[PDB]
């Protein structure tokens, strides 16, 4: 029932209750914090193109930050690739696992497609 | 044989003709040794689709190296025959009855 | 005077079954003793979670006792995941792609399951 679409530009729209993108621009209202909670509701979110474009500088840069952005890559599923990109990029780090979700469908669309001949053709002989 | 701008122009007119093994194993020694004479074909053995291996060895070389994924396409596939494994059982029992 | 009785009975009872391989020399010029010998036997049996967890102790304070233990699931199928976690506990590993085989009949059966319609179709209307 509600959908809410945040294209970037200057000019400044504050509306209580979760999300601060940034970008320079004289703000200041009261109270502080909230990294962590505020970086739950953009993972169960959605954004496909746009949610990228934010972990890139969360693990281009800090060192907490980075981390917290994996974890909240990982539960999201799909977006792999880049991750590794940024891994590959100043010094060693810490990979995943996603893998073996995938040896499922593998051996096994085959043998559906095995007994899906099989069959075809022992109706028509 | 003779000179060597010979060797590099050969190479080249081969990536465009391109086989089997035979485009393949071109390959390997075009990375015996020489450096960027390493990279054209580097190109090559990607084109043939499907071709690891000689991706790995000579990336234990000394400096960085390179590399790509597929994927995905495979993703648009499975999802494909679990939809005909359905339509073939619903009409398939809904005639039983 | 003298007599000789030779009395020989050889019953070959088809059971006992004795696998030996090979790989010492190499150029590493590291080795470490100790354990080996009743481990690559009991390779043999593995399946199950147990067969598993003899890759655990065995891949840990272990050099050339991984390895044999890496001629083991390759000689098996499918058998990953952790197979890479250990590889992280601290060093670097080696070889590997037991699944870049199966790469292939997929794509194939896949750029064939195409045309097996492409041409029905223009084959219909």
């Amino acid at each position: 029932m509600g959908s809410s679409h945040h294209h970037h530009h200057h000019s400044s729209g504050l509306v209580p209750r979760g999300s601060h993108m940034w970008k320079q621009s004289v703000e200041l209202a009261k109270k502080d914090s909230l990294y962590k909670d505020a970086m739950q509701y953009a993972s169960e979110s959605k954004d496909t193109e746009l949610a990228e474009e934010l972990l890139q500088w969360f693990l281009q840069e800090e060192k907490r930050e980075c981390f917290g952005a994996c974890l909240f890559t990982c539960y999201d599923l799909l977006r792999p690739d880049v991750v590794l990109e940024l891994a590959w990029r100043h010094n060693i780090m810490d990979f995943a696992m996603p893998y073996f979700i995938q040896v499922m469908k593998e051996y096994l669309t085959k043998v559906d497609k095995l007994d899906a001949s099989e069959s075809l053709r022992k109706e028509e002989e």
